[PDB]
C-alpha cells in the first residue's frame, strides 16, 4: 500500500529520443518510424526569437542544415515541413524501437508522463497535470525543448505533449505532436499571461478516495450535500465546477470505499472552509489535484504494461 | 526552470525485470547475464510465513519447482542459490538486454528510483528516500515483491534495493541486492517495529537551495549561527544532526547561490520555531527531506544518461 506520485515506464520512449541541430540551436526529437517531430524554433536564433518569421527562416534551409543524431548513429534527412509549431524531418531510416503509438489532445485536469531530455538523452521522468489555464509545472532547463509527455496503454504509446517554452512564474507551455499549443500560447520571445489557475476538483476528490484507500479517514464527516450546493462553495475557492461527468468517473471509487460521491464532496467542502488546520493527507499538508481517477485506480488495484 | 520529484529512466531496468513462479507464489524478478535475483519467500506459502524455515523450504525445491518468464519466453532455471534473503536461479540464457551494473548498499538519506512492477511487468517508476530508521515510503500492492530501486552512473545501473514486506503503518523494508535486509527487520510475518524516524536535515537544505535557485527565496534571513547552534534545535525537531560532512557536501549549491550553508542552516532554524506561517516554498506546504544535494544539482543543472 502506500500513495506515491508515480510516472510510466520510460523504457518505449527513451527509444525515440534523438538530437535535432540547426546551425547554432540543438534540441530534442522525438523519431517514429521514418519521421523525427520537434519544436519549430530550432531553425531560430535568440535574436530571431523577439519575433520570428517561421515561414521565412525554413524557406532559406535545406535538408542537409538539419543533423539528427540517435545517439552515436546519424539520420540522413531526405525531407522537410513545418505543421503549425512543430517540424517534421523525413528520415531514410524508420526508428527500429518504434512503439504502437498514437498521437491524442489531453484535456484539462489530464495527468501524463514527461521523459525530460537534453542533446537527444533522457534526463530524468515525472508526472504532471494539463492545468486549467493550459500551462504544466513542469522541470526544464535550457535545452529540454523537444521532450514530450505521454500516457502509455498497455503496450500503445499515447504521445500527448512536446515541450516548448516557459511563461511567467516558470510555468511551462508546449504542442500536442500536430504542433497546436495548449491554450493561447505563441512560440516567440513576448510578454504571455496564463490567467488564474483553478484547482482540479475531480481530481482531488480522487485523492481523498485514494486517502480513505490507505486509512486516511480523519477528514470523513456525517454531512452530505447537492452537487448544487458543492459547486456553490468550490467557485469561492477556485475550484473548477464538478459535473455528473465527474460524479460518474469517481463510481468504482465511490464503490470500492461504499462512500457516496456526494458524501466525499461534503468532506471536501468541510476542508475548504474549515482548513485542514495543520494536519496531513496521504502525508501532504494541501489538497491534492494532479491525480486522476484513473491515475488512483492504476497505482491502487495496480494496472501493469 | 521548476522542481519536481524526478525518477531516473527506467528503460535499462524494464529488460531486466521477469516473471518467477513457485506453486501458488508468483513475484518479480531482476534477470542480470544468466541468473534471475528474487525474494527468497517466492518458495513459501501464506502459512509458512508465520515462521518459516528457510533452509527446510528450500532443501524441498528443485529447479522445475520454479517458473520463469521473460515475457512470452520461458527461462529452463538450471541452479538454485540462497544467499542470506535472496534467490539467486542460475538460467541457461544471460539476458541480451543487461545493462553495465553494480550492486551498492546505500546509506540513510540517500536516494533511489523504485521501478514499481507486477508479473514481471513494469507498472511505474517514482523517487524514494532510505530513511533514518531504513524504512521507504514507498507505494506496493500484493504482487511487488522484487520489484528494485536504483541510480543511473550516465550508462550504469546501481542497484541498491529488492522489496520484501511491508510493516505497521504501511512503510516498506526491503534487502541490497546480495539480500541483506537494510534495518532489524526479518522476511517473516511478525509484528515487527521500525522504530523513531528523523528527518534528512542535509536533505532539507538541499531542497531549500532548490528553491532558491527557482525563485522562493521569502524565508532567506541576514542571521547566521554555529553547526553546535543549529543542532541544539534540530535536536528538538527530530532532525538528523547535520555534520561537517553535510556542510562540505552543501558547498557547490552554496556556491550556486551565493548563501554560505550556516547562512541557510539560520533559514532553516527560524522554519522550525516559527513554522512556514502558512505559506509554501517550491508548492509544498512542509519541508521535504527526499531530495539529496546530488538530486538538487543534477535537476537545477540538468545532468543526462
Ligand atoms: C527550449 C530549450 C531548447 O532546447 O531550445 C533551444 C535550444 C526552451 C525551454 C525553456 C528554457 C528554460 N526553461 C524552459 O522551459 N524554450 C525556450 O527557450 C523558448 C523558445 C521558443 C520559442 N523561449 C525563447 C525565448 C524566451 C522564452 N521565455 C521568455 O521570454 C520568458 C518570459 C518569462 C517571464 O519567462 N520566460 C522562451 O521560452
Ligand atoms: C510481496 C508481494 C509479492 O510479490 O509476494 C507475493 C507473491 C509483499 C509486499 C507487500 C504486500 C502488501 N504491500 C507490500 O509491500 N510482501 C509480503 O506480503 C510479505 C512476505 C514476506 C516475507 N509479508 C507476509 C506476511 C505479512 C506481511 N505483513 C506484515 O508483517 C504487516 C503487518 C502490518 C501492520 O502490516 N504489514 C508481509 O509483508
Amino acid at each position: 500500500s502506500g500513495f506515491r506520485k508515480m510516472a510510466f515506464p520510460s523504457g518505449k520512449v527513451e527509444g525515440c529520443m534523438v538530437q535535432v541541430t540547426c546551425g547554432t540551436t540543438t534540441l530534442n526529437g522525438l523519431w517514429l518510424d521514418d519521421v523525427v517531430y520537434c519544436p519549430r524554433h530550432v531553425i531560430c536564433t535568440s535574436e530571431d526569437m523577439l519575433n520570428p518569421n517561421y515561414e521565412d527562416l525554413l524557406i532559406r534551409k535545406s535538408n542537409h542544415n538539419f543533423l539528427v543524431q540517435a545517439g552515436n548513429v546519424q539520420l540522413r534527412v531526405i525531407g522537410h515541413s513545418m505543421q503549425n509549431c512543430v517540424l517534421k524531418l523525413k528520415v531514410d531510416t524508420a526508428n527500429p524501437k518504434t512503439p504502437k503509438y498514437k498521437f491524442v489532445r489531453i484535456q484539462p485536469g489530464q495527468t501524463f508522463s514527461v521523459l525530460a531530455c537534453y542533446n537527444g538523452s533522457p534526463s530524468g521522468v515525472y508526472q504532471c497535470a494539463m492545468r486549467p489555464n493550459f500551462t504544466i509545472k513542469g522541470s526544464f532547463l535550457n535545452g529540454s525543448c523537444g521532450s514530450v509527455g505521454f500516457n502509455i496503454d498497455y503496450d500503445c504509446v499515447s504521445f500527448c505533449y512536446m515541450h516548448h517554452m516557459e511563461l511567467p512564474t516558470g510555468v511551462h507551455a508546449g504542442t500536442d505532436l500536430e504542433g497546436n499549443f495548449y491554450g493561447p500560447f505563441v512560440d516567440r520571445q513576448t510578454a504571455q499571461a496564463a490567467g488564474t489557475d483553478t484547482t482540479i476538483t475531480v481530481n482531488v476528490l480522487a485523492w481523498l478516495y485514494a486517502a480513505v484507500i490507505n486509512g486516511d479517514r480523519w477528514f470523513l464527516n456525517r454531512f452530505t450535500t447537492t452537487l448544487n450546493d458543492f459547486n456553490l462553495v468550490a467557485m469561492k475557492y477556485n475550484y473548477e465546477p464538478l459535473t455528473q461527468d465527474h460524479v460518474d468517473i469517481l463510481g468504482p471509487l465511490s464503490a470500492q470505499t461504499g462512500i457516496a460521491v456526494l458524501d466525499m464532496c461534503a468532506s471536501l467542502k468541510e476542508l475548504l472552509q474549515n482548513g485542514m488546520n495543520g494536519r496531513t493527507i496521504l502525508g501532504s499538508a494541501l489538497l491534492e489535484d494532479e491525480f486522476t481517477p484513473f491515475d488512483v485506480v492504476r497505482q491502487c488495484s495496480g494496472v501493469t504494461f
